[PDB]
C-alpha cells in the first residue's frame, strides 16, 4: 500500500507521508504569462545530446522511464538559469484518460494531453542520490504534448510499450535520440520547484518550454493501455498520472522571451 493516482491514494492524499507535499516550492504550477517577466540576463539553453546512450525503458508503475548513461557527460544541459553542467538520467511522460488534461504544469490556466519531462543533474554532487539533497541538484525541461500531427521520433517509444505493459517490466532500449522530441524553438519559462512525484523534493530548477510538440492520437492512445498494476493482478489503465497545479507562494517565474 502506497502513493499513486487513484482516489484513495492520490495527490491529495501525499501529504500524509510526505509532508513537503505543503512546502514552499511545489511543482508543478500554473504558469501565468502576463506576471511572468522577461528577464535579459538569461542565457540561451545549452542542449548537447548528440552523445547520449540510452539503455533501458522500463514500466514505474507510475509511469515509464526511458534511462541513460549518466556515468560520463554524453547528454548534457548547460545555459540558461543554469550554473554548471547537468547530465541526463532519464526521462518520461504524464497524460490523461482524455486529450483535455494530462499535463502537470498549465499555461493560463491551460492544460495540455501530455508533458514530457527530461530529467537532468548536477554533476558537482557527483551523483543523483545526492544532487537531490540540493537545491540546485536537478534541471528538469519540461515539454508540453498537443494532440495533432504524428511526431516520427516519438514512434520507436510507442512501438515497445506492449513489452512493459505491466509494473515492474523492462526492455532494451538502445540508440534512441532524444534530440527527435524537441520543439523547433528553445524559448522558455523558468522556476524553482520540485519534483512532482514522491518523494517531492525542492531540489528542481524548472525549465519548461513555450512551444509544444505535436502529436496522433494514435500515438497518445497508445499510452493509455498501460497499466498501474503488475502482471497476475487486478488491471487499471494508466491515465491521469498528473498532479495538479500547486500554490506558487514567495516565487516568480521568468522568461527566457518576450
Ligand atoms: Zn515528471
Amino acid at each position: 500500500h502506497h502513493w499513486g493516482y487513484g482516489k484513495h491514494n492520490g495527490p491529495e492524499h501525499w501529504h500524509k507521508d510526505f509532508p513537503i507535499a505543503k512546502g514552499e516550492r511545489q511543482s508543478p504550477v500554473d504558469i501565468d504569462t502576463h506576471t511572468a517577466k522577461y528577464d535579459p540576463s538569461l542565457k540561451p539553453l545549452s542542449v548537447s545530446y548528440d552523445q547520449a546512450t540510452s539503455l533501458r525503458i522500463l514500466n514505474l508503475g507510475h509511469a515509464f522511464n526511458v534511462e541513460f548513461d549518466d556515468s560520463q557527460d554524453k547528454a548534457v544541459l548547460k545555459g540558461g538559469p543554469l550554473d554548471g553542467t547537468y547530465r541526463l538520467i532519464q526521462f518520461h511522460f504524464h497524460w490523461g484518460s482524455l486529450d483535455g488534461q494530462g499535463s502537470e504544469h498549465t499555461v493560463d490556466k491551460k492544460k495540455y494531453a501530455a508533458e514530457l519531462h527530461l530529467v537532468h543533474w548536477n554533476t558537482k554532487y557527483g551523483d543523483f542520490g545526492k544532487a537531490v539533497q540540493q537545491p540546485d541538484g536537478l534541471a528538469v525541461l519540461g515539454i508540453f504534448l498537443k494532440v495533432g500531427s504524428a511526431k516520427p521520433g516519438l514512434q520507436k517509444v510507442v512501438d515497445v510499450l506492449d513489452s512493459i505493459k505491466t509494473k515492474g517490466k523492462s526492455a532494451d532500449f538502445t540508440n534512441f535520440d532524444p534530440r527527435g522530441l524537441l520543439p523547433e524553438s528553445l524559448d522558455y519559462w523558468t522556476y524553482p520547484g520540485s519534483l512532482t512525484t514522491p518523494p517531492l523534493l525542492e531540489c528542481v530548477t524548472w525549465i519548461v518550454l513555450k512551444e509544444p510538440i505535436s502529436v496522433s492520437s494514435e500515438q497518445v492512445l497508445k499510452f493509455r493501455k498501460l497499466n498501474f498494476n503488475g502482471e497476475g493482478e487486478p488491471e487499471e489503465l494508466m491515465v491521469d498520472n498528473w498532479r495538479p497545479a500547486q500554490p506558487l507562494k514567495n516565487r516568480q517565474i521568468k522568461a527566457s522571451f518576450k
